[PDB]
């Protein structure tokens, strides 16, 4: 694996190396709010993060992800499009050089300053590397961020990441609750797609929150001082992990919301 987010690395090349990049499921997309259609067989959400146990921050020279203990149904999400129960595994975010970009899924081709995946995997899979090999694998539930308030809930992700500023370093990060991340409406748009880094594997129900958080210019330029490169290497800022919107293709994105 070398690949990344540059122009000899980047989107553009990855289907040498995978080939479902250009496949029929592909993530993200954009959502076209006046063609999302309401689907009134969407039960309702449910985000039960009380009991969700964090463990670790790892900058993996892609993004950086908080991880969670997944070894019991601690912190899962179920219900919307959702047949049974998904278990949070880890969050991470895609982000830009600008605020103008960094979101992976666009809203009208409108690109947020950043977005959240909360990655979950279906339990009826065992564990997360045979759900990735299933259709209905993994659940991530997308949330866009833009710049504005400072998010309070944030800020404890943004003070740990000078210690986690290259790749392959990690940190312990205990006790943080990513209720602190999600926004006060739970309306949101659905479709089937994928992982947007490779192997890009088709196994992902994508949840995609309307209703964006605001963190502030202050909190994002920090995730612009992390490191794709490892420690002792030539400096190269991650920025603009993010892959653009794919082809719909055979597809339809339905909304909870009328
Ligand atoms: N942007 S995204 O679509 O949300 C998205 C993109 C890529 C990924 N990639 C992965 O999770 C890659 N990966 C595996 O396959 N296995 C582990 C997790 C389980 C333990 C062994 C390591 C892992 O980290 C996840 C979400
Ligand atoms: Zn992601």
């Amino acid at each position: 694996h070398h690949w990344g987010y540059g122009k000899h690395n980047g989107p553009e090349h990855w289907h040498k190396d995978f080939p479902i990049a250009k496949g029929e499921r592909q993530s993200p997309v954009d959502i076209d709010t006046h063609t999302a259609k309401y689907d009134p067989s969407l039960k309702p959400l449910s985000v039960s993060y009380d009991q969700a146990t964090s463990l670790r921050i790892l900058n993996n020279g892609h993004a950086f992800n908080v991880e969670f203990d997944d070894s019991q149904d601690k912190a899962v999400l179920k219900g919307g499009p959702l047949d049974g129960t998904y278990r949070l595994i880890q969050f991470h975010f895609h982000w830009g050089s600008l605020d103008g970009q960094g979101s992976e899924h666009t809203v009208d081709k409108k690109k947020y300053a950043a977005e959240l995946h909360l990655v979950h995997w279906n339990t009826k899979y065992g564990d997360f590397g045979k759900a990735v090999q299933q259709p209905d694998g993994l659940a991530v539930l997308g949330i866009f961020l833009k710049v504005g308030s400072a998010k309070p809930g944030l800020q404890k992700v943004v003070d740990v990441l000078d210690s986690i500023k290259t790749k392959g370093k990690s940190a312990d990060f205990t006790n943080f609750d990513p209720r602190g991340l999600l926004p006060e409406s739970l309306d949101y748009w659905t479709y089937p797609g994928s992982l947007t880094t490779p192997p890009l594997l088709e196994c992902v129900t994508w949840i995609v929150l309307k209703e964006p958080i605001s963190v502030s210019s202050e909190q994002v330029l920090k995730f612009r001082k992390l490191n794709f490169n490892g420690e002792g290497e030539p400096e190269e800022l991650m920025v603009d992990n993010w892959r653009p919107a794919q082809p719909l293709k055979n597809r339809q994105i339905k909304a909870s919301f009328k």
